[PDB]
């Protein structure tokens, strides 16, 4: 496949179909998706089931369990690092169980990696409805190159060459962190890493979706955002 689409999913039963479905209706049908259940509740995968009649899906399901085991990684990094071993697409792009793919957003990702060989990671913007109907709608904008990605942009806006993940590896012995000091923004610490490499480059154009309407106490104190984005400042890259 052209594209490798990595969702990860941990008990999220009423949102989990929308986002599968949301994947396996795209405009852009060439990919293999990844749906990396982290041993998740009868319920959820009740609702992921059907979904793996599809010949594109490639369902891996972990055996963790307990306190102890969910806390001494950030277990989405993980998992993602599990299923990039496996990939096979030369493009790579990130799903969740509840966040939705606008229809041509495959499509369109596709074809702006296509034509500009000199981009490695590009991203589009996002929007986030808040229900109560809509009370709220926000929108993260994808309206310049940047050198520094963490907290501005999501985990599931993007799209990098494969190649991108090597140049990671080779620095930090490993793609995504698995550190659980990094647990709440995982997806900032990645994205911190390849910016010691790339910038990446907007898709103006909204292309996912989110809707919004004993585990904490032991993990260790969380990094945040602040943090990674003084560091790429220092670092300066752009
Ligand atoms: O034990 C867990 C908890 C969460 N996740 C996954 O990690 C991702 C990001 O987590 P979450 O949605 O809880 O975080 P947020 O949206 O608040 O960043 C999701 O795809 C979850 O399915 C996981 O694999 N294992
Ligand atoms: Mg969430
Ligand atoms: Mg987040």
């Amino acid at each position: 496949p052209k594209v490798s689409v990595i969702m990860t999913s941990y008990n999220k039963s009423d949102y989990v179909a929308k986002s599968i479905s949301s994947i396996l209706s795209q405009t852009f049908s060439d990919f293999e998706l990844f749906i990396m259940d982290d041993n998740s509740n009868e319920e959820t995968l009740n609702v992921i089931r059907p979904f793996l009649n599809d010949n594109r899906v490639r369902f891996y399901q972990s055996d963790i369990s307990g306190v102890k085991e969910r806390t001494e990684k950030t277990r989405y990094a993980a998992l993602i690092n599990q299923a990039i071993e496996m990939a096979e697409g030369e493009y790579i792009t990130y799903a969740t169980d509840d966040n939705i793919y606008m229809p041509d957003r495959l499509l369109k990702m596709v074809r702006e990696l296509d034509t500009h060989p000199e981009k490695a990671v590009i991203y589009s913007a996002s929007k986030t409805y808040h229900l109560n109907d809509i009370v709220k709608e926000t929108v993260r904008p994808a309206a310049q190159v940047t050198w520094n990605a963490p907290c501005a942009i999501d985990h599931c806006s993007v799209m990098h060459r494969y190649s991108v993940l090597e140049k990671v590896k080779e620095k930090f012995g490993s793609y995504w962190d698995e550190s659980p000091a990094f647990y709440r923004i995982g997806d900032a610490r990645f994205f911190w890493r390849v910016n010691h490499f790339y910038p990446f480059y907007p898709l103006d154009e909204e292309l996912d979706l989110n809707y919004i309407t004993e585990f904490v106490r032991n993990l260790p104190p969380q990094r945040n955002c602040r943090e990674l984005r003084e560091s790429l400042k220092k670092l300066g890259m752009g």
